[PDB]
């Protein structure tokens, strides 16, 4: 075997060779005609951007930044499917004056009204238009459950007649029993109002359907957009109606029915549970209003300077109502972020020292609008763009242009910006037409690919220059295209295969930018190989002639020895004209400086040696920064100051610090969620549980008093435990009956039940399905937040009666991607590490250099990730990702460093390090500069995933130069593979 390994070792340098011979040829065919490879790239580079016309877009939240795991999308459907949710819209009015004065308080009266007011056509909904389809239509056996329970709901409602000695209370087997219509028949549901939402599926394009008052039974998908213009509904037509009036929950309550004045002062028995006697309703005063400075007279409250007053508005989280109500929110934030009553505020008392009426708002889909906010990309972004375009392409111009004017190639630097643009334009398209949508980190695709072909171009421009000796112009560029192309083809495909390794990533937005960077990457080279190798081509004929750029438009108007062998041929004849490069070359001026004081300095022990403490201190800063770890979790999803989400959850911390959280708990019995998920198409934790016992009903009782206990729960709103209270001595006998009779008339009778009627259901008298929700304490910390969300699994488990109480709330599925987010990304790192390893095993002479590569690219991980940590770059997902891309990047610039060493000769290897260094010092430095002018513009933005990721990528391309500029040269030099 050890033969064929080195047989094989022979046929890699000989298909090295091979390769080096094509392009050779491919060079010689490009100068055989660069016009006609000019126009044909520019016309399928034309043809792929026409994919921009089929560009779509993906602007999901959770699609784009989500584990998207199966176990919180699983509760969150299952909650969606079993249970009814009310839509909460907050309108906190925060203000620096008591807001309490019966002018402020008539002027909020105004605005109140006038939510209420708010009216929203019915063409304004997206999916009321006839062009929109219907779904799929609910299953037929389901549809006819569904008949059967809305007609019992109605014979029950009449009949309003509650007994359980029909129903059968014997213990379900495993099949849930003690497909056919007949076994989801019958199945009577307690309360009367209820049927499972999941079966609740209808067509909601008919106006009937969702709005039945209007008796027009009109469809919206079926009538002139002009008569859905003309048909309209107000908030009550899509608002929840407790009491048959209204669900709001407002201050204005306790004026209503004439019981509260505006002029008047307040008082008020309770806090969270003073009730309006005349209209029948309570009101927590404690939620309702925030900061309150107010005064308490013993049970009486005078309320007397409430700086900060909030406002919920319910509405019905049905499927049918979903569109409408996300209509109507989109109009009240409008409605509520434009609307402005400084006039009355004005000279008025300010504790803050002038009044200020914010009036914040809230809804449902407003995280997602904010999520908007930084999908798109600003425009002031797209400046910022086109200025790094600008600046990178004035430094080529400038490293192009030299003292002779027609030595010098300005239009290489020129054609090669435009070039990066190209190539992204292309990847782009081909993208478009594969069918993957656009993502908002793709924002910064263009300027990073640009960037990257930049590079490339230094190469080969680096190689021409090189070549100076040739006099044929034509062998010139064939040897140009002979030695570089190798080096530049190691770097697309490695950079290509980590931006695919980052796509194996579960998240939608990182996998769709790294494939997209990819593509670009990909096309940008193919382009760079036809394009701007053309337009070298071109250049170098017209200085062949001796013909200056300007010179030439005015016209128009009208020896095989490599270069490592012409390196040390140099270097020993320097030791002991043909190596005199002529005045004006490329980078002649460049590398003469370098080798004058940079390579002696490098060669020097004494340099290693500050060269070695620099960064062995270097990496102790790093090892530092990784212990600090900065913060493990994100805060807001990076939520700017232009958002008024963001600055309403500040509102409300800052004057709500006793309300958190709407934490909502869930029990499913297995049984009837599997009946009825099946029909809709340990194993014992929850299989059937007999709530009758009385042991049960103590442990019940027992963790709604240690969640109570908890420092971090504001207050919990179990009804169950109100039952148990009210009903403990009638419980005495353990049947499941009586229980289940008992809790019915409870809900029905008792306005306590009353007001938890639609947290319990009943198949057949079971209590299948129950819920209960409590607040819990505010805090900017998602990491203790997650911890808390943990803590209150644990405590509601009770897995002693074979109880298992789920948790839900709406950041549960932001903490848990922000707790795998080190994860997954440490997993993709590793399998980054393993193709790269494979990659430069496959296309590098030694494998001692391999494995110098390999300590190279973990050395230069652990200093940026310890050096992101220090700065104070928290976990972010735009870290994470850029992480493995400049890490490719730093490992194109490691793989051209190398081969440099390798392939360069040298009796010495410091004399080695040396020629490499001589060689390839150009290149790698005007790549990294190219691409940080690119990224430098970014040093500030609208979005920190804008200016977090030029932070992140501006240090890990710093790393990336000082490594393969300084550490990795002396590295070499001194115990690098030498022969
Ligand atoms: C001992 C008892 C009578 C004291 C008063 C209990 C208070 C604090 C409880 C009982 C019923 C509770 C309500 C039950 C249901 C909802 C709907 C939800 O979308 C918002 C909270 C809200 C509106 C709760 C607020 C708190 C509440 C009013
Ligand atoms: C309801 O059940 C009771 C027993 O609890 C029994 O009298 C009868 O089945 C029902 N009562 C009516 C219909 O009045």
């Amino acid at each position: 075997v050890k033969n064929f390994i080195h047989k094989l070792k022979e046929l890699k340098q000989k298909s090295l060779d091979k390769f080096a011979n094509l392009l050779y040829d491919y060079g010689g065919y490009v100068y055989d005609r660069p016009c006609t490879f000019i126009i044909c790239s520019l016309i399928c580079c034309l043809l792929l951007t026409c994919g921009f016309y089929f560009k779509e877009h993906e602007k999901d939240i959770y699609k784009l930044y989500s584990i998207s795991n199966s176990y919180a999308y699983e509760t969150n459907e299952t909650i969606n499917d079993f249970f009814y949710k009310s839509r909460r819209c907050f309108i906190l009015v925060e203000s620096n004056v008591n807001l309490l004065k019966p002018k402020i308080l008539r002027e909020l009266q105004k605005f109140e009204e006038g939510t209420k007011d708010i009216e929203v056509d019915l063409s304004e909904i997206n999916e009321c238009k006839t062009n929109s389809e219907l779904p799929p239509e609910q299953s037929h056996v389901a549809k006819e459950l569904y008949k059967t329970l809305i007609q019992r709901s109605e014979e029950n409602l009449k009949s309003g007649k509650i007994n359980g000695s029909l129903f059968d209370y014997s213990d379900l087997d495993e099949n849930g029993k003690s497909v056919n219509f007949t076994d989801y028949k019958d199945d009577v549901f307690y309360p009367y109002q209820y049927i499972p939402p999941m079966l609740i599926k209808a067509d909601r394009c008919k106006l009937q359907n969702v709005f039945g008052d209007k008796n027009l039974n009109i469809d919206l998908r079926e009538a002139s957009d002009g008569l859905k213009k003309q048909i309209t509904y107000t908030l009550e037509d899509i608002c929840e109606k407790k009491y048959g009036d209204c669900n709001f929950s407002s201050l204005f309550l306790y004026y209503e029915k004439g019981n509260g004045y505006i002029d008047y002062p307040i008082k008020v028995d309770n806090l969270d549970f003073y009730v309006n006697r005349r209209t029948y309703k309570e009101m927590m005063f404690k939620g309702i209003l925030g900061n309150m400075v107010y005064e308490k007279s013993g049970s009486k409250y005078i309320i007397k300077s409430a700086n900060a007053i909030m406002t919920v508005i319910p509405l019905l989280n049905s499927h049918t109502y979903e569109p409408y109500a996300l209509a109507y929110e989109k109009k009240l934030i409008d409605y509520v972020r434009f609307y402005n009553l400084d006039d009355i505020i004005q000279d008025e008392e300010t504790n803050d020292d002038d009044p200020f009426i914010r009036f914040h708002v809230f809804t449902d889909r407003s995280l997602e609008d904010e999520v908007d906010r930084i999908s798109k990309i600003d425009n002031l972004t797209r400046l910022l763009l086109l200025i790094g375009v600008l600046l990178i392409f004035m430094y080529a111009l400038f490293n192009n242009v030299t003292s002779v004017l027609y030595r010098s190639k300005p239009l290489c630097a020129v054609m090669g910006i435009f070039c990066g643009f190209l190539g992204f334009l292309s990847g782009s398209g081909f993208l478009y037409f594969l069918g993957v949508k656009s993502v908002p980190p793709a924002e910064t695709v263009p300027f990073l690919v640009i960037g990257v072909g930049v590079d490339d171009v230094f190469v080969i421009l680096n190689s021409y220059s090189l070549l100076f000796m040739v006099k044929d112009n034509k062998k010139r560029i064939q040897m140009c295209l002979k030695d570089s192309a190798l080096a530049i083809t190691v770097t697309t495909l490695t950079n290509i295969i980590a931006f695919l390794i980052s796509a194996i990533s579960p998240f939608y937005s990182i996998c769709a930018f790294s494939l997209f960077t990819a593509s670009s990457l990909f096309f940008g080279y193919l382009m760079v190989l036809t394009f701007l190798l053309s337009f070298l081509c071109i250049e170098a004929k017209l200085e062949k002639k001796k013909r200056n750029i300007f010179t030439g438009t005015f016209h128009l108007f009208r020896e095989n020895i490599s270069i490592y062998e012409w390196i040390h041929n140099l270097y020993l004849f320097e030791e002991s004209y043909i190596y005199e490069e002529p005045k004006g070359n490329i980078g002649k001026y460049f590398r003469s400086l370098v080798k004058n004081y940079y390579v002696p300095f490098l060669s020097s022990r004494f340099g290693k040696t500050i060269v070695y403490i620099m960064f062995t201190i270097i990496i102790a800063m790093s090892i530092y920064g990784c212990t600090l770890m900065k913060k493990g979790i994100k805060y807001d999803k990076a939520f700017p100051v232009d958002s008024y989400v963001r600055r309403f959850t500040t509102a409300k911390i800052k004057y709500f610090p006793d309300f958190g959280d709407f934490i909502e708990v869930y029990y499913f019995d297995k049984h009837f969620i599997n009946k009825y998920r099946g029909l809709e198409k340990s194993p014992k934790i929850n299989k059937n549980v007999h709530w009758e016992n009385t042991n049960l009903q103590e442990e019940l009782i027992n963790m709604h008093n240690t969640l109570e206990s908890q420092e971090f729960v504001t207050s919990v709103a179990n009804g169950f435990t109100f039952f148990l209270n009210k009903n403990k001595s009638s419980l005495r006998k353990e049947n499941p009956q009586e229980f289940y009779e008992i809790f019915a008339n409870w809900l029905k009778k008792d306005f306590v039940g009353n007001l938890f009627k639609n947290d319990f259901v009943f198949l057949n008298g079971k209590l299948v399905a129950w819920r209960f929700h409590y607040f819990q304490k505010n805090v900017d910390d998602s990491e203790i937040s997650s911890k808390w969300l943990k803590a209150c699994k644990q405590i509601t488990k009770l897995e002693n009666h074979n109880v298992q109480m789920v948790c839900f709330h709406l950041s549960s599925i932001f903490n848990e991607t922000d707790e795998s987010i080190i994860e997954v990304t440490l997993i993709n790192l590793g399998i980054t590490i393993l193709t790269i390893l494979v990659v430069t095993a496959y296309i590098i002479k030694g494998f001692y250099s391999c494995v110098i590569i390999a300590l190279i690219i973990f050395l230069i991980d652990l200093c940026i990730f310890g050096f992101m940590c220090l700065c104070g770059i928290t976990m972010n997902i735009i870290s994470m990702v850029i992480l493995v891309l400049s890490v490719g990047f730093s490992i194109d610039h490691t793989s051209h460093i190398v081969q440099a060493f390798s392939h360069s000769m040298g009796r010495t290897r410091d004399e080695k390090m040396k020629e490499s260094l001589h060689l390839m010092i150009g290149p790698v430095l005007h790549s990294g500069l190219s691409t940080w002018f690119v990224i430098s513009t970014l040093f500030f933005s609208n979005k920190d995933f804008t200016v977090i990721f030029f932070q992140t990528l501006s240090l890990v391309l710093f790393f990336s130069i000082t490594f393969s500029s300084m550490f990795l040269p002396v590295l070499l030099s001194s115990f690098g593979p030498l022969h």
